[PDB]
């Protein structure tokens, strides 16, 4: 019998409680994210501002609901304040200062198949928690995967519920759109990039749409000469173009390559080299 607390929106001016700076930490689907400090504590936090409406009530609503998961960025407090005669929802969340995921990676002196497995599994856990309570994230990308700290054992967290949406014989207990499969695809793209340092669908750009729709990608050598068939096969079931043909977050979490991160080869990948070597067109 497990029950967690509900969301208590705070109404006092948020500055009573935090020093708000203008340093920008990230950009969201519907608000930027400033650095702020707890005036009473000097500790740092991230603040995302949204104009109260209902699209925003939802982000807060859903994100709060998901905030329990270890791999989802934790919401510290939510204020409803007045800002320029407009009413605002201000979300204060823990501060992920360890950087985005692909950046920690692109900064070393070698990345291993195994490390990739390990990373995929944490992203997987985030998605699995979300799907298990009927939230599709609908926007899992690299920019939304931040590390909690620079320390080498920091935690990977998922962010930005800007597009997060609810989703409600299993097909009798309530219909349900492809909404989740959307995440499983993202998951496949990230896993792809993790293993080789570039995305499976290239630009060169009316043809990128079409290679995406057609499902045209390869596992080119060198970068992949060393990677398991077992793995390519996994990537392949994620990047299926037919949503319903696509693997589910449960099958993914049970697939051996993920299930047993430590039973995975420490084989080296090119990812880190390729990620520097491409810092440019990485936009
Ligand atoms: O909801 C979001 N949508 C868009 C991207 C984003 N970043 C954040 C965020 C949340 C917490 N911390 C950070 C953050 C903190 N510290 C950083 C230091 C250096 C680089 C990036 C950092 C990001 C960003 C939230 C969201």
């Amino acid at each position: 019998f497990h029950v967690k607390s509900g969301l208590q929106i705070k109404k006092n001016a948020i500055i009573d409680d935090y020093k708000v700076t203008s340093q920008v930490l990230g950009l969201g689907i519907n608000g930027k994210v400033l650095q702020i400090f707890n005036k009473r504590t000097q500790e740092k936090f991230a603040l995302k501002m949204l104009q109260d409406c209902p699209k925003a009530r939802r982000e807060v609503e859903l994100h709060w609901r998901a905030s329990q998961c270890p791999h989802i960025v934790r919401i510290v407090d939510v204020y409803e304040n007045l800002y320029a005669g407009r009413k605002c929802l201000l979300i204060v969340m823990e501060c992920l200062d360890g950087g985005e995921l692909f950046s920690r990676i692109q900064d070393r002196g070698a990345f291993t198949e195994r490390e990739a497995s390990e990373i995929m599994k944490s992203i997987g856990e985030a998605i699995q928690y979300l799907h298990s309570i009927n939230i599709a994230h609908r926007d899992v990308k690299p920019e939304n995967l931040l590390y909690t700290s620079k320390r080498p054992n920091a935690i990977l967290k998922l962010t930005d519920f800007g597009f997060a949406k609810e989703t409600t014989a299993p097909e009798v207990l309530g219909p349900e759109k492809y909404d989740k499969s959307c995440d499983m695809w993202s998951l496949g793209v990230i896993m792809y990039i993790l293993l080789c340092g570039y995305p499976p669908f290239y630009s060169n750009s009316p043809g990128m749409k079409t290679r995406i729709r057609m499902g045209q990608y390869e596992f080119p050598n060198p970068e992949w000469s060393e990677v398991s068939e077992e793995v390519k096969m996994l990537i392949r079931n994620l990047l299926k173009t037919e949503p319903t043909q696509r693997m589910t977050i449960t099958e993914f979490m049970n697939h051996p390559w993920i299930m047993q991160s430590t039973k995975v080869p420490q084989t080296p990948l090119h990812t880190s080299r390729v990620l520097k070597e491409d810092k440019e067109r990485w936009e």
